[PDB]
């Protein structure tokens, strides 16, 4: 299992960005999620989505501005970010928690910088 993140980069405050996390490489199923990491700080939960898409959870800092969703055809989970703020600047990581074997997997991380 490999997770490849795409999107990100430099964005003006008030803008929007969509991050993607494409899974590749069997077939268990997964809780997929997004975390972010500011320099010198704890890893911060952002959002996650259940294996069948029926339940989503968001950190209070992003509720009402961010949306997590899954496109099964592309085997990709997405993070739509609106009204971006300097406080959102971080490396964003997607995670996949294998519910059959209790092992999780991580993307390489993608920088989002809000100017």
């Amino acid at each position: 299992v490999k997770l490849e993140e795409s999107g990100g980069g430099l964005v003006q405050a008030g803008g929007s960005l969509r991050l993607s996390c494409a899974a590749s490489g069997t077939f268990s199923i997964y809780t997929m999620g997004w975390f972010r990491q500011a320099p010198g700080k704890e890893r911060e939960f952002v959002a996650d989505i259940s294996w069948n898409g029926g339940s989503t959870y968001y950190a209070d800092s992003v509720k009402g501005r961010f949306t997590i969703y899954r496109d099964n055809y592309k085997n990709t989970v997405y993070l739509q970010m609106n009204s971006l703020k300097p406080e959102d600047t971080a490396v964003y990581y997607c995670n996949a928690d294998d519910l059959m074997i209790d092992r999780d997997y991580w993307g390489q991380g993608t920088q989002v910088t809000v100017s």
